């Protein structure tokens, strides 16, 4: 045990430069152990445009992949977990690429640690996102209740949706998208797009198919024509809209 650090060092990075989970299990320790050495350096302005540079060098980074590597990802998203000046990081990138490389628990980890210590409802309309696409119907009904809903057709509507009643759900979500005497305020659009969403699974968990295939396209450019076309555009579209379009009109068909 009297040996030295190169027997230590080099086959580390030899090992670490084939296999890629060791290789985030190393630049993340390596990044994570020199920031925190950066106690001692940078006091209080120079660490914080390293810090703010830092952001912004993973910002791009999220934004300008397109193949979309889990070690990679997941190691950006994991170092962004644990230094409290990253954890603003983007929740629109981090939902986007938590969603196209099948990451869903790094990103909700790192928008749950975001939600300790608006880019308040944004953090939580890019976690719903991420808790739907597990299934998890549950937490994300939480999250409706709580921090995104205002207004009280919107936990009458949740209520109702709960104990599986989905016709005097939908009902509601109808009567509160046309309401325009509002006394107290107005909904967000966070709020708005939750009951536009909400209307679409009740109309699909009842069965009313002409009623479904309707509402999935009267909200991308279609007033009087339904033109299909627009759901290529605006790529949130495709993502929201498109399967309900398609299983709507084909249950029809």
């Amino acid at each position: 045990i009297q040996i030295k650090h190169s027997s230590l060092i080099t086959p580390l990075q030899a090992v670490a430069q084939r296999d890629p989970i060791i290789a985030k299990q190393l630049f993340s320790s390596l990044f994570s152990g020199i920031l925190k050495e950066m106690d001692k350096f940078k006091t209080l302005s120079e660490k914080n445009n390293i810090t703010q540079k830092l952001l912004q060098d993973f910002n791009r980074f999220l934004n300008t992949t397109f193949s979309f590597f889990p070690p990679f990802v997941s190691c950006i998203q994991d170092i962004s977990c644990q230094h409290a000046a990253l954890l603003s990081l983007d929740p629109a990138a981090v939902s986007a690429g938590c969603l196209a490389s099948l990451q869903q628990p790094v990103g909700i980890r790192l928008l749950e640690e975001a939600l300790l210590r608006p880019p308040d409802v944004l953090r939580w309309v890019e976690l719903a996102k991420l808790y739907r696409s597990i299934g998890e119907y549950d937490v994300l009904r939480g999250i409706f209740t709580s921090e995104i809903g205002t207004k009280q057709i919107t936990q009458s509507a949740l209520l109702a949706e709960a104990r599986s009643d989905y016709s005097e759900a939908a009902k509601q979500y109808d009567e509160a998208l046309n309401k325009q005497d509002w006394v107290d305020g107005e909904p967000t659009e966070a709020e708005k797009d939750f009951w536009e969403l909400a209307s679409l699974d009740c109309y699909n968990h009842l069965a009313e198919w002409k009623s479904l295939e309707y509402c999935s396209t009267a909200s991308i450019d279609s007033e009087n024509p339904p033109d299909l076309n627009k759901i290529w555009s605006e790529p949130f579209y495709q993502e929201t809209y498109l399967p309900y379009m398609i299983r709507s009109k084909l249950k029809l068909l």
